[PDB]
């Protein structure tokens, strides 16, 4: 929840990467641009 | 939650890698540009 | 939780590394550009 | 937890490399760059 | 947990390298600019 006051560019720029608890499997690709962009994956 | 007061700039370009407890398998690629972007991943 | 107060600059540029407890297995790739952006893996 | 006050630039530039408990495998690639940024692993 | 009080540039440039306990396998590439960077693995 944001319960905050006065905070600026809180967490602007913040990334969490794989958090994963128990017995899981994930097989992905997750990619965001904002702007010639190439994100690219190729197992 | 974001339950805090005054704090400028709080984590502004904070990175948490990879968090795994238990018994998981995760293959995958996280790419995030916020702008030529080249972020690659050729396995 | 955040829950503080009067902090500036909080944990600005903190970066944490792989953190796995337990059997846990990993291929991946994770990257962030905040701004020419060359992030490369060619195993 | 954030349960603190007083503090500035707590943290500020903290890194922390690989932590592994157990019996974990990590192959990978973690980058960030805040600003030409070359990060490059090309095994 | 911060549960400090009064604390200037606590661990502002601290840097913590590998931690490995038990039997795990590492290979990887972990890397940071906060600002030309070269940051550069070539195994």
């Amino acid at each position: 929840s944001n319960q905050g006051n006065n905070q600026q560019n809180y967490q602007q720029y913040r990334q969490n990467g794989n958090q994963q608890q128990g017995n899981n499997r994930y097989q992905g690709y997750q990619a965001y641009n904002a702007q010639n962009n190439l994100q690219g994956y190729q197992a």
